[PDB]
């Protein structure tokens, strides 16, 4: 399928114990994907002072749409030093491996894979 519905656990940046997914955007996008596939992605949702407590390369999940049985359908970009790779509609959050962390919600979303 070209789309999977996914319930993503929204963590609190000072939760999160693993603070991005690699040292490259290739790298970050591909275990952004295997995270996603594994059940093991978190969603950090963006405020003031949130990016600058995470690494980069930054992966978000971004609206590719206007949302099917309650699924906003999302797409992912990188950004590494102020360059995105990928062109999308507006944030939902960065994604960041979750290990165990407590969520304060979900966030359900349809991933263009």
């Amino acid at each position: 399928k070209t789309h999977v519905q996914l319930s993503l656990p929204v963590l609190q940046v000072r939760d999160v114990l693993v603070r991005g997914f690699g040292d490259s955007v290739e790298e970050v996008l591909s275990e952004a994907r295997q995270h996603l596939k594994d059940g093991t992605c978190g969603l950090v949702e963006v405020e003031k002072g949130v990016l600058p407590q995470l690494e980069q390369p930054y992966v978000f999940i971004k609206r590719s749409d206007a949302a099917p049985h309650g699924h906003v359908m999302v797409e992912l970009v990188a950004e590494l030093e102020g360059i995105q790779y990928g062109r999308s509609g507006e944030t939902l959050g960065v994604l960041v491996p979750h290990v165990g962390e407590i969520p304060v919600a979900y966030r359900k979303v349809l991933l263009r894979k």
